[PDB]
């Protein structure tokens, strides 16, 4: 068996991008006919320039080889061109076609992925969503912490056990930056807010993007403490693990970080310095789900929690579903929404959420399947922007923008 | 003041590939007609993929910005997608983005770069080269240690205080590993050989490439101590700061490493450990001539030196020398032979080397400009390869293969 | 391109020496012409032994060098008379010389220095003053927590966005020593009613002055945490980076110091000890603008801020103003009140301050240009006094004498 | 009883400088008639610049004080100018001025001052002297270890037990640096010519001047390491502790330095570093007798010893020996040469040396007196150079000059 083909496919996200402006699919084909699909989680650079990146890494390391075969996939990507440390988007197009390869293995044993990497551990799936408010234009709106609230009451009446919002303003090339007093007064009055709100029926995740320097995370997390959040997320830029470790230090707030971090490495440093308690792994970044599974076990070994981040498609969801099933030390899983929508639209058999809860599919592979009618009717993306992206310019201390 | 477009040159090297199978240039033009150049150095991917990578990246975060604005490039690049933690490709191209802009700074001012970075401190930069012996059928030939000794010997009557080989074997995508006594053996005769080739005129530089776990870097060093080399170059591979840092306890020879790092982070947490001594960043993948000063900086403090790597065109070397002119700490600098051949050919004015030494161009800006119609004659490269690539396989411990 | 000469002028400050009792300039010449202008922080010895130290520097390690040449010109100062490690006094000389240098490198450019340095990053600069609140006989009232608060308010009318104030009472030979309850009560007094008065438009700066052991920092902190300031300064004296960081350890207040250091060398001590989150360097003491942005890079590696000291002339305060501009983890710029009186008077065109802002030249070199004839009226010096002074006797717990 | 008076008296030492260029002398009288002398160690500035210097010092800090009061003057000077941490020059004043002090209260009681600062221990002390040897031509000669060798047999004839020397080459302003292989050849012939001469009879005091970085330092100390020297001094330039124990770490040999370190504070963080186990405090420097005899205290906590370091006159070294004499964890006293020469004419008594040791003064006070004729014929000094200085350029590889 081996793989002898990719497609690639970078879905635009139609308008108002939840889950961000485009989705990087791979489908692999093998010689035997069985087809995978993955999703890649890299926008260093974009769509223009990932076409062809992701045609290299697949002719130079995966085409012709066995798709069983994915600590050779991860070692030869990892190393490539002599370089044997993180490349960042490098370790997201592996990780797509890893997953990829993961769908294949699955799909010719006729099983769910989670049934080769350890089995099932959860029946059900423990997930949360970022607050989706809307103003009266129906607009999202993330200033309000009324309408923040709000929304928060109506996703706990859906069963959402817990609720993510980031009311620090907004995140820059310059960051970290030290939050004015009022930002600071805003963080606390949204925790307030959506604590009155959902009472102890829901923990609160405040969702930072790395904003601040540690100093500053430290003032913050002071004030949030009272409303005992479940997490403080990312509270400085990654890179630096002692500083982040050094807020850590000082609250009572686990850390939550991860999301752009790369392989078992760079988790490895992080939780040498104790610079986090809850690892927000994506897997279509960090290497692909063998690679996702051995942070997890990194994890484990300190008492750490998984907690998958989730800001993309849902074929890069499923296989975090896949991971998240058959991992013994899983807190919670990031759901945008409750799957609906465009999510639901672009695959075959949409993921299933009930009551706060993903309910993992039982067919074979990654339990996804792109619908290819719906996926060419949404490609090319012609937007100017990247998936993300920060600010342009340094935050202001008279600004209160939003994040 | 502002650059307002972009042309990329990758190069194809001429067999035997001195410097490897490409370089990777950029040229900018301002609004009022400076030009200026740099080099890129990045394999991840290849020179198909890089062309729009490197489109990417400027048109999102240089054209129309003044090219004195090389913090913000840095942040913009270093920042793009939601990421600011390295990206090793984005760095490599924002290293010859940069230092282009440097260029274009210098010919505005009428001073050659180092006159703007600290000023000059060397009249001249001391040099040394890999060995580069050739067998009867005019190949390089990396395993015979007779034939290294003669080529040391011969590098010595050119004025040469230093000579660099690596005669510790294959490195692949499963490095590190555990060489043979077969192997140890050679790496210490080619030590004994070269040393009695050049006794006390040259030090010796053990130019390993990351081919060892610490347990077996640090057997290989007991071996080398005998020969007092002056550096044990990338004993393991990048990414892990305690498992280099633990050969460097471990002997008294001194560890040097740093081409396959980039940026001041990766370089802080390195020296924080302990991780080496001596500094090999490469001007063209660290994030530029700022931030390579910026790492310069971070070594002073340390008491540890830099000694900048060079594996590419005659562009990055111009911008290494610029570094290498105003640092204070520095120990010497990597050439590639005495930059004859192709080297002086792509460019009007070849860089200078005398009795050992490398001599800084006076000129403005970094000193070197690319014949464009030897640039074209050798345009466009259609190798299958990397500028360099890992061995495929693990080192059976039965070969005897070179590095 | 030569420094050929060199003068000194030491101006006294008028009544009621708001900045100091004097300020130390020095200008340079070339022999094409072009002038440069410094500012000297130091004041371990009086104005009578400082012009023979500033000519013997000068004739020693500048007096015929190129003025590009600063690392040059540094190392020089550094190493004067076998000496090679800070000595505080030279550091400040050198620092003027070499920021003098700036002005000429920028001036033969026909750039600010900022744009050599990194490029401009900030538009304008947030900045901060001391509170100088006046009793009813129009003298400098330091005790009154009324007065202050009234002072703030007005500050905050201006466009303050933060004030400083230091009601801990002397600073003496003999500290640090151990505040009385009646001072930390007035301390914590000071924060409340200054708070009062301008809510979340201003953060407080605790502006001490290194009167206390650690054991003391400590139990003040502690009273202050409630009042959320940006920074507790200087909490101990200078010096030992390990008792600074005890205190650093023990609150979540952010300690910022520096304004008594020198070189990259003592940033690099106390960093590594955890001493500070923030950075407050005088670029006329720690060895100039270079000096300055190396220590401003370990501040970046360890994700600290820069707040730049000021207490002194307008000179030093546009090379500040150069180094922030260009630097990224700018915090904010100590203001003496908004520039004008005699910060105005003894410069050709002032600093420009609005709305809580400095707003950076954009003329070649610093930016700044002594006014000789007001120089020539306000020299020479005959006061008693040092720059500035520490208390003569151990305080008294039963004392309640102002800072 | 108070002091009244001062006067400074810089003696040019004659050709050929044995102890350097000028001795700073400064006497003291009090009210009531008794006289003090002592001698300050600094040369950061000339000594055109010194004169008005302590003059300053002494106007602010000790006219009209009590000679008693020593704490008192070492905390006024240490805090002067609101410093409060160690200001090199200052520190070198305050010595002289301090030991003038301690000469006074041993007249005052009729006592040495070694009875005063806890009583004689030692009946005499061992001694050691740099090697001076001459060529041909009457010139000293640093390169020939013969000659070095010849020396030393010469010096062990007088009874020495111990010589010192440094064949490493030029330190400068630029240091550390990487010797070359002809150096460290050359360091490694010096220690075996010299122990072959000296046998068993005599220790070898490698006596080095910081030329190095860490990672040369510890390949030369694995060299010297078969002659068993008693120290490797000052292996790599003063200001960074984490990087002197780096080499202690790496080698058997003791390493010993203080002799361009100040206050108690300093010492602390060397010996909390494990940087040193011998400690060459000079007294002219390190802020007085007092405070010399808290560094040793330091010492003896982490069973270090304490060596005084020696490079100027006669008082300085009278002052040594009082400390040296009630030193429990006392090693080794530096002479120059036998005391005689210049050294004995420009005081009354000359210090005592028989057999290899010093003879401590049983006379009050520090016991030595100027001879104030002789001083006046030797002043004024109008040489061009420091007391010592350091290499302008950065050392060639190829170069073979001396130290």
């Amino acid at each position: 068996m081996k793989i002898v083909s990719l497609e690639t496919h970078i879905v635009a996200v139609p308008p108002p991008h939840v889950g961000g402006m485009y989705w990087i699919f791979v489908k692999l084909k093998t010689d035997d006919g069985i087809e995978g699909v993955g999703e890649i989680y890299s926008a260093t650079f974009g769509p223009k320039a990932m076409a062809p990146i992701i045609d290299d890494v697949f002719e130079r390391h995966l085409l012709n080889r066995d798709p069983h075969h994915v600590e050779r996939l991860f070692r030869q990507a990892y190393s490539s061109g002599f370089t044997q440390r993180p490349d960042l988007t490098m370790m997201g197009v592996v990780s797509g076609l890893e997953m990829a390869c993961w769908d294949i293995i699955g799909k010719a044993a006729a099983k769910p992925v989670y049934e080769l990497l350890g089995g099932r551990i959860h029946e059900r799936l423990r997930s949360y969503t970022y607050l989706y408010p809307k103003n009266a234009k129906g607009e999202y709106d993330y200033d309000d912490p009324d309408l923040a609230a709000e929304c928060a009451a109506e996703n706990v009446k859906l069963g959402f056990t817990a609720v993510k919002f980031d009311p620090a303003g907004p995140y820059t090339a310059y960051s970290g930056h030290q939050l004015s007093l009022e930002v600071l007064d805003r963080c606390e009055l949204f925790c307030r807010r959506v604590r009155e709100a959902v009472g102890s029926k829901a923990d609160l995740l405040f969702g930072t993007h790395g904003q601040m320097v540690p100093s500053s995370a430290i003032r913050l997390a002071k004030r949030l403490e009272k409303y005992d959040p479940l997490w403080f997320e990312e509270p400085v830029p990654p890179g630096q693990e002692e500083a982040i470790a050094q807020v850590a230090k000082h609250t009572s707030i686990p850390i939550a970080t991860g999301e752009r971090l790369t392989t078992k490495y760079e988790f490895h440093k992080l939780l040498q310095a104790g610079g986090a308690s809850i690892l927000q792994l994506n897997v279509a970044r960090v290497g692909g789900l063998l690679e996702a599974k051995k942070i997890a076990t990194l994890a484990e070994v300190h008492y750490a929690q998984i907690a998958p981040h989730l800001y993309n498609g849902p074929v890069g969801a499923a296989a975090s579903i896949q991971l998240a099933t058959c991992t013994p030390n899983f807190l919670i899983q990031e759901s945008i929404m409750t799957w609906g929508g465009f999510h639901a639209e672009v695959v075959k058999t949409p993921i299933r959420w009930e009551d706060g809860y993903i309910i993992p599919s039982n067919e074979p592979g990654l339990g996804i399947e792109l619908d290819m009618d719906v996926v060419k009717r949404h490609t090319p993306y012609t937007g100017e922007r990247l998936h993300l992206q920060m600010g342009e310019h340094p935050v202001d201390v008279k600004d209160l923008a939003p994040a």
